[PDB]
């Protein structure tokens, strides 16, 4: 009666329904269909019908034993059959999602799962439009769920049923209600539930409580724990966590467990101040992800989440914004452990510079929209990371108008989950910024037209007339191609094929100095850490990418941009590094170099001779100006102080022709 | 206060939504967005969301009267807002629905009026699979209806709002229920309601009452009407309906009116002597025919019903099975004119010998699928020609048994129209088969497989171990190319590329044959009358087309079977057809021509010169055996007998050689 | 068939150029050279001996920017003449300049009136050519209008080529036009409609379909005959008796005065409406009868149209008269 959880990844049999004939090919999960069509920048990528079928073996020992299963995540639209009946539907492609079979199956014999999925267009399940990609499938992990006929009900939106509500916390003592689904299947009886937090080998707490369970009963149990001096989650400085383990007994056998963490903190944000963390000024040093990478679509292993992660830590980042809806259970995990503020939205996405809606006022897509938020918080209450909840991303109020139903969802978060506040991502002006606790802005200010500048004077202006709101910046960003690169600096067409890698490290070097300078703003969030897939996009080194990465889509190369967020962010690791070495043809006779480090100064050397040392800048970096190349290769170095010194190296090619002038 | 009806066809802007930019083209109704990628045979064609946007001028005038949107067909679900707000949805490919707009409207200015049409794949909508083409898209006439605040309602699941309900039929007397939708706007009131019987220039009935209308009223009103002697609508024989008038009269004025027509019948179908139309036995000579056409799509045009009509009536039909799917009114229409006893069905599809399946047992099906079935009772409920509802076509047991659902529809059917029985076309043994009042069957014997023998002894034995059934044919055919041609006859491969007319030719005579001795068949269709379009087919001349037409795609050619049917389906106009005149080169040493006539001999003549008389046979068909070619150009031609004779003439090339044999 | 049917053709070699589109038809290598002689002799040897063929065209809207085709061009013309000096050799252009004085005759394809303009500025064409360039022998390789079938509305007005409306009464008054100018003309030694048949170019995105150039007299499959056809039957083929009532698809009509046309071989016809005559009306030089004003009731009406005479040829159609609408 150990609860069991058995993985059904491997080998099922898929086709399209569009396939009339019935053959199949094996596939493995976790899987997408487009991850070869909308990758290419194909706009018209399949979305419709992918039909998947495994044989099970029902274990003659599991009768007498309770049997789920449960998908983390099938894009957009699934419809779950067993020996080829109907069971179920799920309706949103980011939620989990669970069907008892105890009753269905044959036991001692294969039986038939069947998953008929569809990313096929809707008008009633968000998201609606948006610039990424729809990808189609059981793109995330299956599994079945083995457990006493007496449990904690894992059937409460798919969570894992305990749901550890933080109602006081401070360094002084914690107080804690768990609150527990208990679901009965066996005859009428008692139990005794235990909650019990331990800190490595320590017991901090543990409660028991008696339990009279009714045939067929679901209920809620609470209970409440007292933790004194409690050791808090304190972000990237201090990220500890309790384990809690709930468990149910039975005349002194267990019979049923879970295990959660608890991850205690508390937090403010003010108008003037930003954000406090347990008491204490953080600047949210923040980056956005989507769930998708290049070659495997939205089909991520964990290595891809666990890298992502080593990547966002390595540039110092301590803020992250899970864009545009809930996403791996193991990456709000991963930023627990790692102790990065995040901000964990549903996909209520609006059109930006495109057509369409985000919104469709009809009460099938409303009512979609409030279980997809149940689901986000539900599932996903306990993660000590997520101290936002994001309502939407861009709606607008012309044709159908969101307002108040975005009302209804602010009020329906307050009620599912007081303890943290809803946030939300503009770009209009008026009364859709007035809803959510935390609003913040998409601003492309010197990227979508204009210069930097006027961010610093659209938030300025908008702290001053609006003195209440909590403002920060969602999304800001440029695009980039490593591909691109040229000796001047000159703004490009954003919507064209040529994004010089020069203009991006530009853009984020006058934005970060911007923002640096004003600790009203909550926090900020670069658009976007990685390039991703759009497939609409026909701009960059290639369609169907937006490029707008600190690094790479395949995560294999890391812009100048990273570099200067690394040195302003990541002060304790040691670096120095060179800008513009993509750059390997120069044609200026007068050459800058640059270079970002946590040293105080560096030096330069060209062709082995010094340049001599400049100093670092209040922004970690180092400049030397008017620098004579010699026609044809030249070897620049630069070097950190000292006797052990860290370098940086580059050849380039100097040459003194072009074109007219 | 006269009723207006204005066509909304031309002149809209139409982008896919997969299209971000916002850029349209003009389009002008019918439309498919499917009429190039579908009929080229691409089997993952077009499925998804296509927007079509066009200025409406609210006419000053208007204030103060009624206005509707009435949408002919849109597959399969579509969106329609008014100002870019959402009005309603409609879930359903195939029948007419319709929005009031008279309170969402500015008056005296232009209004936007938005379609967001969706034939992306559904498992909550029928049809779910079907050998033939899911074109997307507004592919029917869309009209603005303008009535008095006080009207016939035209809301009731968009039907004309009157049900003309034959209780009582005989050449003695016939007894109706006139039932009347009455909807009112207007303040508290009352009105004369008026039902006006007409033939030509002469009152046949004229019924009157006063109704009490509160204001917001939406009521149902009976009004009895009696016919002594009526003349009965008789098939083709005598296709006689009168016209009904049904008007709201106020202080002297008429304020509203609309007219159905009256074909009175009555009918009823023998397990053992078939089908009698008004107390007379009538073999039912049908064709299948579906909504599609080449080039175009299912975007067709009053011209293509007109057309198709005629080219039946040409070759004899008497019976049609307007399969799979609800269709136009006009085609209805056309069918009462012309005396076509008609089978009209919804759309439940099973998949035949493909994969996937027609029913998915889930509520939102279930309850849609009735819907579709109450919108064609009651939208297509005064057509005469009409007479059975067909409920399903080629489901099976296998998985989600869908019985007790059919059942359900069975029993629903009844309830809303007692007057015709249900029918059903199957290719299943067992239960299925015992649910409709007739059934019928889809068979291939000759075709698929086997020998058109095995039809005889299908339905022989069929009818000896189960008495009581009313036994039909809902599909018999064989594919042909006009292009294939080949002097010997041998059975092709159905699934091959190479389809030889000869061999279709011979398996219509072959079936015919065993049909026309059978009269407790009550009714047998040729599938199809026309080629049609099926993108996943990959057999015949073409990829894309299923080729058991009688006609080709475009209505051009007719194959040599039509003229078999000719021949013997309409007797009474004269006309001899040489068969085989496409297989214009000759290899066979021994020769043998074949003639279909309505006359009682025909002469052949070769080169000029006779050889000789030969009798048609029972079905027909003159046969000269063993003629003698010359080697190269030969003249073929054939005279019916008489000084003033029809011929038809063909010249052959004859040729002597091959390939090893 | 040509030859059976007494037919008097001009057979080309494919040496194509772009028209409006880009690229070019000649690209200045030997290889592209060497072949196009061959396929000139392959044309003129495997046909010579047809009758019919009377012409032999050399190309097919060239132009000079580029590489130059004039001196290529003088050498096909010069090896045409050598294999076969019984047949006089011709081009079809769409350019000013000396590319038009090569061939023995010279055609130019024209769209006065459908690619902007009016059919007039052709007449100015033709004798403003004629009269600079009196030793021209002058023909017309192209003229004519796009036409869906199913593109149909009761008032005349010029549509955009481009676009994706071809109204069928354009492509019908465009032919009257155009060839009224021309058979003016008998210094014009021969006009060619194009095209008989629409027909299939993939990059095309106009009319009612994409992939198709629409300005066929006859529809793709040959099925439907457009009122152009019917214009060119009763002016061309005079020993056919026949009457067509002009506009038969167009079955919504708005305007509240009514003009019906009709072509005949007779003399004159007489127009019934709801079956009572509005009278007769003589056909003009170009065979075309007319009546104007002519009112119709709400609703449906019956159109009918008869020839002289005890035993008539008839036309007839059904239209629905509205008189709803849009602003005005
Ligand atoms: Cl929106
Ligand atoms: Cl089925
Ligand atoms: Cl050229």
């Amino acid at each position: 009666s150990l609860r069991q959880d058995i993985l059904l990844n491997n080998n099922w049999n898929f086709r399209f329904s569009h396939q009339v004939q019935g053959d199949t090919r094996r596939v493995d999960l976790p899987h997408t269909w487009n991850a070869q069509d909308a990758l290419a920048g194909k706009i018209d990528y399949k979305r419709g019908i992918g039909n998947y079928e495994k044989a099970l073996y029902i274990r003659p020992e599991w009768k007498g034993k309770r049997l789920f299963l449960r998908f983390d995540g099938v894009n957009s639209i699934a419809d779950v059959f067993i020996n080829r009946k109907h069971i179920g539907e799920h309706r949103g492609g980011y939620g989990a999602f669970i069907f008892e079979i105890t009753d269905l199956v044959k036991y001692g014999e294969k039986n038939s799962v069947l998953v008929r999925a569809n990313n096929g267009e809707q008008l009633d399940i968000m998201p609606l439009v948006g610039d990424f990609n729809f990808y189609g499938g059981i793109y995330r992990d299956v599994h079945l769920l083995i457990t006493d006929e007496t449990c904690i009900s894992p059937l409460d939106y798919a969570s894992p049923g305990v749901y550890l509500v933080q109602e006081v916390v401070s360094p002084q003592e914690a107080k804690v209600c768990a609150k527990v689904n208990l679901s009965n299947r066996a005859a009428d009886g008692t139990a005794e539930l235990q909650v019990l937090v331990t800190d490595g080998t320590k017991v901090i707490c543990k409660e028991s409580r008696n339990v009279s369970l009714k045939q067929g009963a679901d209920i809620l149990e609470q209970l409440p724990l007292l933790i004194q001096k409690p050791r808090l989650w304190n972000g990237c400085e201090d990220p500890f966590m309790y384990q809690v383990s709930i468990s149910l007994h039975k005349d002194g056998k267990q019979i049923d467990s879970v295990t959660q963490p608890l991850g205690l903190r508390y937090y403010h944000t003010d108008p003037d101040k930003g954000f406090f963390l347990n008491g204490k000024h953080l600047p949210l040093h923040g980056v956005c992800r989507h769930q998708d990478r290049a070659e495997v679509g939205n089909a991520l292993r964990p290595q891809h989440h666990e890298e992502d992660v080593a990547l966002m830590r390595e540039m110092g980042v301590n803020a992250i914004r899970l864009a545009h809806y809930p996403q791996a259970t193991y990456m709000y995990d991963l930023m627990d452990k790692h102790g990065i503020v995040t901000w964990a939205e549903i996909p209520f996405v609006g059109p930006g510079g495109y057509a369409d809606k985000g919104f469709v006022d009809q009460a099938s897509f409303r009512e979609n929209g409030k279980q997809q938020l149940i689901e986000l918080i539900r599932q996903h209450y306990n993660h000590p990371s997520i101290c936002f909840w994001g309502l939407f991303n861009e709606l607008k109020e012309v044709g159908d108008n969101p307002v108040e139903y975005v009302k209804e969802l602010n009020a329906l978060a307050k009620q599912e989950d007081p303890t943290r506040p809803t946030t939300s991502a503009s770009n209009q002006d008026g009364n859709l910024n007035f809803i959510t606790e935390n609003i913040a802005w998409n601003r492309y200010d010197g990227w979508y037209g204009s210069t930097p500048k006027t961010l610093a004077t659209f938030l300025d202006r908008t702290h001053k007339k609006h003195p209440e709101l909590r403002i920060g910046i969602s999304e800001y960003g440029a695009g980039a191609s490593i591909y691109h690169q040229q000796d001047s600096l000159k703004q490009p067409s954003a919507s064209g094929w040529w994004h010089p890698e020069n203009w991006q490290t530009y853009y984020h070097m006058e934005n970060w100095k911007i923002i640096a300078e004003r600790p009203f703003v909550w926090g900020t969030f670069v658009w976007n850490m990685f390039d991703f897939g759009a497939a609409h996009r026909t701009e960059g080194d290639r369609p169907g990418i937006n490029d707008k990465g600190l690094v790479t889509f395949d995560r294999k190369v890391r812009k100048d941009a990273f570099y200067f967020y690394k040195a302003n962010w990541n002060k304790q690791e040691p670096m120095i590094y060179l800008a513009e070495k993509r750059c390997r043809l120069r044609y200026q006779p007068e050459q800058t170099f640059m270079a970002f480090t946590t040293a105080p100064e560096a030096e330069l050397f060209v062709n082995g001779v010094s340049c001599g040392k400049q100093k670092a800048d209040t922004y970690s970096t180092v400049v030397w100006k008017n620098v004579k190349l010699t026609s044809g290769e030249n070897i620049i170095r630069v070097t950190t102080p000292g006797k052990k010194p860290l370098t940086d190296e580059v050849t380039v090619e100097y040459k003194e022709d072009r074109h007219h002038h």
